[PDB]
């Protein structure tokens, strides 16, 4: 069973903690590794982490030569505006692979590692809302035991492990609050929610072995709040499309979570500076939520049309223009894996994150209709969405 | 629930009967419609109709202009190597699609199509294993609806409807009969099952309301026995294809049916030609079921290496390789939707009734053993599809 699995991974290897390691870096922070700088979350905290910290920021990166790998991150920061060539001598390409042993890195690169880095941002992940646990259990389980493991080598060092909501059990009335304790495997749907279960497990018991962690759950993380920017193969850019184009909407009963992702990299980077965040768990989260009606009302008011139906009526609709519609219908599996309240979603609670925050000027942007129309400005601009007649 | 729309579905419109409408061709058959051309089956079926009668063949297809159209059914029928162009003044497109009302054509148009043909044989469809019975009820319920309604509009039309065994349940140990009647629709998994449930439903009113039909229900249907030609988008050959990437297969306890398409495409010609066919109903099938490890001999003989993994093992091996591999991932999705150790269940068909009628022919299902496989992958690899075993 999975749930068998799921525990049997979660399980931290022994040789994993202190051991005689040398004590963490207490002066100035020299060097950082950043696993997901490919990805959209972590385009923002690898661009934060050059305007916020001197460190040379170390890159892990699916790549066959190193310049191959500044490429790909280059790329990437240059498709959402983060890019200017100033940031090249702060990044160091690690060729490597978070879904193998070692981070896919030799015994000598990985025991070199193991002495040059000081900290450790861990955002790398395999996220897929279709596949299995065991899809994603070499990036996601595996890939964090072995982040565990270079916290662990040579000399201790602190790790800042991006997380998710997603690890919290659906069907809660009271928003989940952040220190309240990771319930048993079943309490979840879905193989990327299982992988990250297990992945959080081993990170708590590695914080229980003495090593320093932050850990940070990451809510529904939408565009740029300025920009706009946001990589249109997200789940949410996907659903709002295929409404457009279907000119319906559901209505459904959860209060929703919008995040800016500008919103998410500043209080990771805010949050991992404060010593008082080790052992500590945050929900970044918007702490208002918006409902459904309040959203198709904004997004009428940019100038599309939208129906309203009950979500069993909406997903029928959905159903029958996958017919014609291979878009509409690569949509419909996403919603098709678990009635008339449509989808239950996790409702947390953030206070501790507020608390922590509060002297920074760090702040959720709300969700209204000025920052959906910068939404679907950015989609209709990069051609995502026709612009509303 | 479902099972509720699908009665509702399954109801046939009251004047969709034979009404005052002329009686059908008891002379020789001038013209034939075609639905589904531009398919898999539909190919063979189309050159097997030029070959078997001389009657025009007009063709259902979905294009701006006869042209274009003739265009797609040309090109479909040249990737399995059936084109000559000694085929093209026997097909006329017609302008339409299978999931519109009318299919597609005006009033206009439809009066004319109900006065020029003489035979239906049905055989358009949308298949897709992942969607819901939602998405295939415009193409293969309404749809098929609407060729009922053709085949009793102004004059009667035969109508040879092409269904398939998924209107049965799984996992029933004896072979089910040609002549045992449908069960009710909550024995069904999935949307394709379940909207060719409800079209046969539709048929079958329509036959007892005085239609005159014939019911083929096709196996799994795969490559011609002697090209090798076989649509590479078929689940089938998605998975074999896999199971070669990845070094390993499956130990299924089903008795596999590989019912190739020279067989499927002749025997439905064949018994739409006996009168003795109308109001009958036959499975398509091998006779000759095949073993998993029988399979799996077959491709290492043609030189695949293929270790062997209990179903269970070999599924999680499919979700492993599918984080590095978005091909195996695309396969995954089919084989994830069931929520046993034998591996999923299947039908098993009897085909008595239609081995009798296809006795005089010269009708016969290959036998599937080394030579065939070794047919099909020697296909697969010329075509790119696989890399030429070692």
């Amino acid at each position: 069973d999975v749930t068998v699995e799921m525990e049997a991974d979660a399980v931290l290897d022994a040789e994993i903690a202190l051991g005689k390691a040398l004590p963490p870096v207490t002066g100035a922070l020299r060097t950082i590794l950043l696993t997901g700088a490919t990805g959209f979350l972590g385009a923002f905290l690898l661009e934060e982490l050059c305007r916020r910290t001197d460190a040379r920021i170390y890159c892990l990166v699916r790549s066959k030569t190193e310049q191959e790998g500044m490429n790909r991150i280059r790329k990437n920061l240059e498709s959402y505006s983060l890019w200017n060539e100033a940031l090249a001598p702060r990044i160091v390409p690690v060729r490597g692979d978070i879904g193998q042993p070692l981070l896919g890195l030799s015994e000598k690169e990985f025991q070199r590692l193991s002495e040059e880095i000081d900290a450790i941002y861990h955002n790398g992940a395999l996220v897929n809302f279709l596949y299995p646990y065991e899809s994603m259990r070499a990036a996601n389980v595996l890939g964090t035991r072995e982040i565990l493991r270079l916290a662990t080598r040579t000399r201790i060092k602190p790790l800042h492990y991006v997380s998710t909501v997603s690890v919290l059990p659906l069907g809660r009335k009271a928003p989940i609050r952040e220190d309240e304790p990771l319930e048993g495997p079943s309490s979840l749907v879905g193989g990327y929610a299982q992988s990250k279960w297990v992945a959080e497990k081993l990170v708590r018991e590695a914080s229980r072995r003495g090593l320093p962690v932050t850990i940070l759950r990451p809510g529904r993380v939408t565009g740029h709040s300025r920009t706009g920017a946001w990589n249109t193969d997200d789940l949410v850019c996907r659903t709002l499309k295929g409404c457009v184009r279907m000119g319906v909407a559901p209505s459904v009963d959860a209060l929703l979570d919008l995040t800016p992702v500008d919103y998410v990299s500043s209080a990771i980077v805010d949050l991992s500076m404060r010593p008082e965040s080790i052992g500590q768990t945050y929900h970044l989260v918007n702490p208002q939520f918006v409902r459904a009606d309040e959203m198709w009302n904004y997004m009428r008011a940019f100038g599309y049309g939208l129906r309203v139906l009950p979500y069993d009526q909406w997903l029928s609709e959905l159903g029958s223009a996958a017919s014609s519609d291979s878009e509409l219908g690569d949509l419909l599996m996403f919603l098709q894996q678990v009635s008339v309240g449509g989808p239950r979603m996790v409702v947390c609670d953030s206070g501790d994150t507020l608390k922590a925050l509060g002297g920074t000027g760090t702040s959720c942007p709300s969700v209204d209709a000025s920052l959906i129309s910068t939404y679907l400005s950015s989609l209709v601009h990069r051609g995502f969405l026709k612009a509303p007649e």
